[PDB]
């Protein structure tokens, strides 16, 4: 099922942490002056590339994912081969993507230690976490991951590929109360035919989950469908092929060009 049109405050929103994500591909540049920068998330063999950022003003605590940046990520996105997500085995029976899972493994200890050390030091501020493409799914398999220790914890996904099996999909619909948009802590953003959405194939095992927020150009909020549910729609009935233009602009904002 679907609706049109979302609210101004929720597109702002979707549009500020679609800028962090495209940004992660140049270094975040261009970000907002009220996010502090803080500890790069990088590993050499995946060539995993992110950051832990501080927004004072809005009482966040942002972890981001870069998307592919080099073919060493390039291997990555390609591997679907699906394996149990054992880093967080109270996810029955859960599988994620595997060259996703390579990445996340590598980075997982870094992550842990700069969302604890920074929890604690703003204990009341949200966990958000986000990213683009090959990010979004990094980003998906962080936030499952925190949400089994923090309680307020947000995701928000660009362009995401399927990150997992129906089990992944339905334990991170529970965690982050996807049963109703009013509810929902996942915002699972795409935009218009991009074909990243469709990939891996779910015929191949895999699922969504979350809340679909489905831009269509010329993007706005009026212009964003909200799509709930497992049914063929949005930009999953697009047929869109790949990593087409749709999938490397979000909102206006290509991946990494800093005109923002
Ligand atoms: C695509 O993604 C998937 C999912 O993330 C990856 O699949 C996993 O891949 C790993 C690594 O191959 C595999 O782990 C093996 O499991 C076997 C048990 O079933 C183990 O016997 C095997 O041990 C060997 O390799 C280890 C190093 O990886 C060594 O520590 C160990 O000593 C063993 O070493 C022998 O064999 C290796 C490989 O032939 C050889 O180089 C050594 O010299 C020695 O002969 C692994 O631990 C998992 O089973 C996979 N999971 C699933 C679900 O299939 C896959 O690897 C990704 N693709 C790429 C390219 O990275």
């Amino acid at each position: 099922a679907s609706t049109q049109g979302i609210s101004e405050d929720l597109y702002n929103r979707l549009v500020e942490m679609a800028t962090i994500s495209q940004a992660a591909y140049a270094d975040l540049c261009n970000i907002p002056s009220t996010i502090i920068k803080g500890e790069k998330i990088y590993n050499a063999q995946t060539d995993i590339n992110g950051w832990i950022l501080r927004d004072d003003t809005s009482k966040e605590i942002i972890t981001v994912f870069r998307g592919t940046g080099s073919d060493t990520n390039l291997q990555l996105d390609t591997n679907y081969t699906l394996t149990p997500f054992d880093t967080l085995p109270q996810c029955n029976d859960c599988e994620v993507h595997g060259g996703y899972y390579i990445g996340w493994i590598s980075v997982q200890d870094q992550v842990e230690s700069l969302v604890k050390q920074q929890a604690s030091q703003y204990p009341d501020y949200a966990l958000t976490v986000t990213g683009h493409s090959l990010g979004a799914s990094m980003a998906a398999l962080t936030a499952a991951q925190l949400s089994a220790t923090y309680d307020n914890v947000r995701l928000y996904t660009f362009g995401e590929p399927r990150s997992g099996n129906q089990a992944f999909a339905s334990y991170m619909n529970d965690a982050f109360q996807v049963s109703s948009p009013e509810t929902t802590q996942y915002f699972r953003v795409t935009h218009s035919n991009d074909g990243i959405p469709n990939l891996p194939p779910a015929e191949q095992g895999y699922a969504h989950g979350g809340v679909e927020y489905w831009s269509v150009d010329p993007y706005s909020a009026q212009n964003t469908f909200v799509c709930t549910g497992d049914e063929v729609q949005c930009c999953e009935a697009q047929g869109g092929q790949g990593v087409n233009d749709a999938h490397t602009t979000y909102f206006g904002m290509t991946s990494g060009a800093c005109t923002w």
